[PDB]
């Protein structure tokens, strides 16, 4: 699979010299390419967007069509993620049939699936959990598609994501469980399928707070007395 470095991982219209310098350095050593000379393609990525596989080719006559070929990949993943965030069932076909990557990643270590569990495609989220898309993977915070599930409150996605092998004891940069952020937002039904899938209602994050806790210093009582 194709994955850029944390630098990279923005969508190409966004990037500078310096990041097309990077994504060439970058493309160089993963695939193999012999060495070439940056300030052939002297300009921003969104001037890069522009050029076509034959000015590409030019450029690189040793390796310019397989970087064309490789920034249209890239270009795919975020179009993936797009698909996945807007609930662009169809789109998210078309994409996955022409060869999208299924665990993309934006600046933020957002997923395909980080999206639609977060927003709430309950199709999207299986479809991409049927072709190999990352139950457990986390973004630059941590969150997992869990979270994203718990903290908006999709019964019917927390319940798909626990059906295929997501985490439930997962802790965040900032020690946050799932049942932390379900009782976050007074979810008290996640709660109860979080706590039977194997929750640790003990669980402490970063400042030493539990779900009782969170659930203090929100407003959720009747959670805070369910949990005490």
């Amino acid at each position: 699979s194709i994955r850029l470095p944390a630098h990279l991982r923005l969508q190409p219209i966004y990037w500078s010299r310096d990041d097309v310098a990077q994504w060439l350095k970058w493309a160089e050593n993963e695939f193999s390419l012999r060495p070439i000379d940056s300030n052939t393609f002297e300009m921003n990525g969104k001037a890069l967007l522009l050029l076509t596989k034959e000015d590409f080719r030019y450029r690189s006559p040793h390796s310019g069509d397989e970087l064309y070929e490789l920034l249209q990949h890239i270009l795919l993943g975020k179009k993936l993620l797009e698909a996945a965030r807007a609930g662009q069932d169809d789109e998210v076909r078309i994409l996955m049939a022409n060869g999208a990557d299924v665990n993309a990643t934006d600046n933020d270590g957002y997923t395909p699936l980080h999206l639609a569990a977060s927003n709430g495609h309950l199709e999207i989220v299986e479809v991409l959990l049927k072709n190999g898309a990352d139950v457990n993977a986390s973004d630059l915070t941590g969150i997992t598609p869990l979270h994203a599930a718990a903290a908006t409150g999709h019964l019917e996605i927390v319940e798909v994501l626990l059906k295929h092998g997501a985490d439930v004891n997962a802790y965040d940069n900032d020690g946050h469980t799932p049942l932390h952020l379900a009782a976050k937002y007074g979810h008290l039904e996640i709660v109860e399928v979080l706590l039977k899938h194997g929750a640790d209602v003990n669980a402490q994050d970063k400042f030493g707070k539990t779900a009782f806790d969170i659930s203090i210093d929100n407003g959720n009582e009747d959670l805070a007395e369910i949990l005490q």
